[PDB]
């Protein structure tokens, strides 16, 4: 019943101290107690934590991010929140700031004197020289970076940095004996504040540290009038002006903690409890965010507004996003292999079966385009937004939550419409298709109304024809958000595997992998919708008109298709009524939004480009179509585009999610979440907060 105490870990004996003075108060005021262990640095925290010594520590977004690698493989807990001089914020914009008479432009700091807050953060470090690789003529990974560093700046003070080997990297650090260059508080140059001093004290020339630092050490703009901001576009502007004059935004700082038993709930529990009785003025006994004056940020960061819980599907890489992270893997690759990166195309593809069409694709385009993959959406959409994929063909459904988390809609998928199959498809307005509740000619008695407790099969939760469109309508008229007791049994690729949602699934051909929202799947899909309906596992199957013409008369020759005949295949028709498959126009439930292409509104262009001419090799008319590739099909699997698809056309304008999927059917998708939401929809909303 009784749950143990956080043990935090500090980098300094000032900040043991500061660390004692939060035990001791916590206590006093009978909420959570801590444990304060000693190391010398963060970067030893890190290890401590990993090795099950320590449990918490505050580290900035480069650590943070050190954090997350492999050996160690810690993830933020909690992220500080900050000024913003407007409203508070969990981001903030790196800088350097330099003294007003000193002439040099930001390409210009080729041998001057530099402070840096410390080896390995943000604004002290990754954000300015990332900004100045160009200048550093430095070979890449093999060459160690410092021995880049030191040679340009004359002079610096990098705690942390090997000055052994780099002497030049620590020359201007002051800080006596073996205290000189120190990772920690001990060495008076070190962070946001030792940079400034470092600065002020006339050590340096330039300082790279956050956008308030300035403000926090000069109340009076008296004194700030002789200092400037560095901008990237070689000019200098005055230090308030952060939100133009910024070498970066970087996320903030966090709490980090094991991935695995790394009591979360106990260390948010700490914080809450903290922040409300020692945050902003609640107390006087003790300040949570206030150090001294020799020492600075001791334990977090001197004027945090707080902290917010961070989301648990939420891992380093994700906090970070995919900016920083660029950035960040950038210092430690090659020129050539960043810019291969920017120029290839990374594809996400979703499970085995579209991962080898996805190799197919890459070979046969000689490595425009690459591949990336995962098990379900929802993972390849995480790795766009690492950035580690460049896009991937999203159903109505996902668009949406694609869209909640920032990436737009770039081409979409135009099947081969009928009008004038001419090149009207590329600037072809797309359609649109129509979503059907499909039911056996035989089964007779079975109509709309009379759906309750029967059997159902789904392309999948989430997805429009199948999910969002059926289950949007029957909520209506059963006001209950219980799902999986509407039909009897079924199958939902991406349910929960132990609801009945999973119950008629079936798994790949040995049966494993039962319910997996991907191709393994045998019912998963438009395909294996029907499939269901039709292996007699399913009395109703909610797909768009279309997959019932292309699995029947012959048309697929899998075994089980073969002998269909569209004749045995019948519609429900919302008012009751049954109309034959080809009745459709007059009898579906819906019109959904083609599947489109998404990306980060960053590549879409470039996206865009090769996308136009990887279509016109290989497209619907693609003259090494049948020869040697073939984009658009894949023997019914629909793997990677549908298999009907002519073209990806342009958006029409639509360019937003809201504007591509429409008014109605994006509310549609907003009442259903009152019933559910998901991780990654959750996580999304933090991210973009
Ligand atoms: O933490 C740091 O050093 C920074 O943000 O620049
Ligand atoms: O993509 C889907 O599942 C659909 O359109 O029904
Ligand atoms: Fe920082
Ligand atoms: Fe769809």
């Amino acid at each position: 019943a009784p749950r143990k105490s956080v043990r935090w870990c500090t980098i300094s004996p000032a900040e043991a101290a500061k660390c004692a003075k939060f035990q001791r108060n916590m206590k006093k005021v009978r909420g959570p107690s801590v444990s304060c262990i000693r190391k010398t640095s963060s970067f030893e925290c890190i290890q401590a934590i990993a090795a099950n010594k320590a449990d918490a520590v505050t580290l900035d977004g480069g650590l943070v991010y050190e954090a997350g690698l492999h050996p160690y493989k810690l993830r933020p807990v909690a992220a500080e929140v900050y000024q913003t001089r407007g409203k508070p914020q969990t981001r903030y914009y790196a800088v350097a700031v330099v003294k007003k008479g000193s002439g040099f432009q930001l390409n210009q700091l080729q041998g001057v004197k530099s402070c840096h807050t410390g080896l390995g953060r943000s604004a002290g470090w990754n954000i300015p020289i990332g900004t100045l690789r160009p200048y550093l003529n430095w070979t890449g990974p093999p060459e160690p970076l410092q021995k880049a560093v030191a040679n340009f700046f004359s002079a610096s003070c990098v705690p942390c940095a090997d000055g052994k080997q780099y002497p030049n990297l620590c020359r201007l650090c002051a800080g006596t004996e073996a205290d000189k260059c120190a990772c920690s508080s001990q060495e008076p140059y070190f962070g946001y504040s030792g940079a400034f001093k470092c600065l002020e004290n006339g050590a340096g020339d330039v300082a790279f540290v956050k956008d308030s630092t300035v403000f926090e050490n000069l109340p009076d703009e008296a004194e700030r009038d002789k200092y400037e901001l560095l901008c990237p576009d070689n000019t200098r502007k005055p230090v308030d002006a952060f939100k133009e004059c910024h070498l970066a935004r970087v996320p903030s700082h966090a709490v980090v903690a094991r991935s695995v038993d790394g009591r979360e709930d106990l260390i948010w529990k700490l914080l809450h409890r903290a922040q409300e009785e020692f945050g902003r003025n609640k107390s006087s006994a003790f300040q949570l965010f206030g150090s001294t004056p020799g020492e600075q940020d001791l334990l977090f960061k001197d004027s945090a507004l707080g902290f917010v819980r961070i989301p648990s599907q939420i891992d380093s890489g994700l906090y970070l996003g995919a900016n920083y992270l660029t950035a960040t893997q950038n210092l430690r690759e090659t020129a050539a292999e960043v810019a291969a990166r920017r120029e290839r195309v990374v594809w996400c593809a979703v499970g085995p079966e579209e991962e080898r069409k996805c190799k197919q694709w890459s070979d046969v385009s000689n490595r425009k385009v690459a591949c990336a993959s995962a098990s379900t959406t929802e993972e390849c959409i995480a790795l766009v937004l690492k950035g580690e994929a460049d896009a991937l063909n999203l159903d109505g459904g996902f668009i949406y939550v694609a869209g909640k988390c920032g990436l737009v809609p770039v081409l979409a998928e135009n099947q081969k419409s009928q009008n004038s199959n001419a090149p009207d498809c590329v600037h072809r307005p797309p359609e649109g298709y129509l979503a059907v509740a499909v039911v056996r000619k035989s089964d007779a008695d079975l109509t709309w109304n009379s759906l309750s407790g029967k059997k159902s099969c789904h392309t999948g939760v989430g997805r429009t024809a199948a999910w969002n469109i059926p289950m949007g309508l029957l909520f209506n008229q059963t006001g209950s958000c219980k799902f999986d007791k509407f039909f009897s049994q079924s199958c939902a690729p991406g349910a929960d595997p132990q609801s009945s949602l999973c119950a008629l699934c079936v798994g790949n051909n040995e049966n494993e992998n039962k319910c997996m929202p991907n191709s393994e799947e045998r019912y998963y899909g438009y395909t294996g919708a029907f499939r269901c309906l039709a292996e007699k596992a399913g009395d109703v199957a909610f797909v768009k008109d279309v997959t019932v013409l292309q699995n029947t008369d012959g048309k697929n020759s899998e075994p089980w298709a073969k002998d269909l005949k569209q004749e045995d295949f019948e519609l429900l028709c919302l008012d009751g009524t049954r109309k034959p498959v080809a009745e459709a126009e007059s009898c579906h439930l819906a019109r959904a939004p083609n599947h489109a292409v998404v990306s980060q509104s960053d590549r879409a262009q470039h996206l865009k480009k090769v996308l136009f001419l990887q279509q016109d090799q290989f497209g619907g008319n693609g003259p090494d179509c049948p020869g040697k590739f073939c984009l658009f099909k894949s023997e019914t699997k629909n793997l990677l585009f549908n298999d009907n698809t002519e073209c990806l056309a342009e958006l029409q304008g639509k360019t937003t999610y809201e504007q591509y999927l429409g008014s109605e059917y994006v509310t549609s998708i907003t009442n259903l979440r009152r019933c559910s939401s998901s991780p990654l929809l959750e996580a999304c909303a933090f991210l973009r907060a």
